[PDB]
């Protein structure tokens, strides 16, 4: 197999987001696509490597809850093509336009996000940057995990503390997931009463700060609230893995009207 | 670079349908999945080849309007795993529960079907059995093209019916089938409903004596679309347009 797209097939439309790791456009290639591009003439050795690394990961994935990789181009410039999601990121819903979902729906969104992560961890893919802004709510129904991009609020202590050359683990992604659950159940970002990034870093690293779980919706089930607490445990080893998380959600999910 | 699924991760659930080209079960592998598996002790060389061809083809696809292939196992038995689709086929909507879609959507369904078919043909895949029961309307708003078995004469081009050649299939026979599907969308009906004899339909379509009655299209089906249908249904292969042209024609009247 080979997913190279011949040149002059992709038409590039309106810009969507810009930053030196690439530029994202809405484009046309057998319908609507998203197109990530490097905006330079001659790319560096570090950018070329990371492109092959991104594509190497994406082509290993085929699942409804993961943004569908469609192809790449290098011919005119470096480019990665994916499906074009209609809708909004979770972040956009929760913190910009402030959509208020029914509890039944919030739990579904959670289940799907968990479903997708289960798949990645089964493939030995660690996401490293899961957060509400990299979860799209496709056609207002299906979750698509992607990477639309540091992001401190979703970072586990052992990552914040660094120290270790590789603090990332399935359990770090679980912690990130735990902060997403917090966003879903409270409709808010954590540590909203603190306006200083350095302190948040220092305090989370040291264990003096945790998300305030009393801010959860009144109709958020106890079972869910306990799942949060376990995902957000300050110690890696106590955090559950996605198979158990998934099972957990599905038990309290069916236990509802 | 490989898609094999280790033994015993798939839970085969309820049986959906079963012909001698495999059996389709609803299953569980990282969520709801469809599982088409051969139900035999020991596969024969040409069964083993059909499997490899089907897997070979599915793994060439990554497009929103094509059924998402997820993996295969040969471990306990030969099997192919795809996404599970929610809802029902276009055939079922049009001819069974007789769903009344607005024209806005019928055209949208036409567009998506064309979108996926252009993808296939760009990848050099000829479908060979395009028809409304092979078009799933997923969550009631996305077209998923595939094979949803459990032959089919109403979608066959004249050159296919005649069967003069070892291989009469082309990009243009897929276009004709698409053309018949446009007829279903735009009329709610199967073609040739006034004729109760299968061999006669076979004969006359083959000969050019019979073709779909375009006057049965709904009154608000725009003239561009009737005209488009007519070109897809032409009896000479070479006079039928290819898919980029179809996609372009539909995208034109869509926006207006
Ligand atoms: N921005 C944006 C954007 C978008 O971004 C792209 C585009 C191309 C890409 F290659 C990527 N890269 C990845 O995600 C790859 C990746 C990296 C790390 C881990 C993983 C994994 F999860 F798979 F492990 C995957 C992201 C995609 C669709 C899309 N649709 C939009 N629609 C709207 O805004 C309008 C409707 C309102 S915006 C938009
Ligand atoms: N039957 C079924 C079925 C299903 O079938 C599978 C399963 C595995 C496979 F390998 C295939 N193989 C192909 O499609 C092969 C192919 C041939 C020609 C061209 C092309 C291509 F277009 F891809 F090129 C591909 C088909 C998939 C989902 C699904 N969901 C359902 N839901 C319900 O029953 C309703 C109650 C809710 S039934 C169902």
């Amino acid at each position: 197999d080979d997913w190279e797209i011949p040149d002059g097939q992709i038409t590039v439309g309106q810009r969507i987001g810009s930053g030196s790791f690439g530029t994202v456009y809405k484009g046309k290639w057998h319908g609507d696509v998203a197109v990530k591009m490097l905006n330079v003439t001659a790319p560096t050795p570090q950018q070329l490597q990371a492109f092959k690394n991104e594509v190497g990961v994406l082509r290993k994935t085929r699942h409804v809850n993961i943004l569908l990789f469609m192809g790449y181009s290098t011919k005119p410039q470096l480019a990665i093509v994916t499906q074009w999601c209609e809708g909004s990121s979770l972040y956009h819903h929760l913190h910009i336009i402030e959509t208020k979902f029914e509890m039944i729906k919030l739990i579904d969104i959670a289940r799907q996000t968990a479903q997708g992560m289960d798949y990645l961890h089964a493939k030995s893919i660690i996401h490293r940057d899961l957060k509400s802004n990299n979860i799209f709510l496709h056609e207002d129904l299906t979750v698509k995990i992607g990477d639309f991009g540091g992001s401190i609020l979703w970072m586990a202590p052992e990552v914040i503390r660094m120290q270790d050359k590789n603090p990332y683990s399935f359990q770090s992604d679980v912690y990130a997931f735990g902060i997403v659950l917090y966003e879903l159940m409270t409709g808010q970002l954590p540590y909203s009463n603190i306006n200083n990034r350095d302190q948040i870093i220092f305090m989370v690293g040291r264990g003096y700060l945790s998300p305030d779980l009393s801010k959860v919706r009144s109709n958020c089930p106890k079972a869910m609230k306990r799942l949060m607490a376990e995902c957000l445990k300050k110690k890696r080893d106590e955090r559950p893995l996605f198979p158990q998380i998934l099972a957990s959600i599905e038990l309290l999910a069916r236990s509802l009207p």
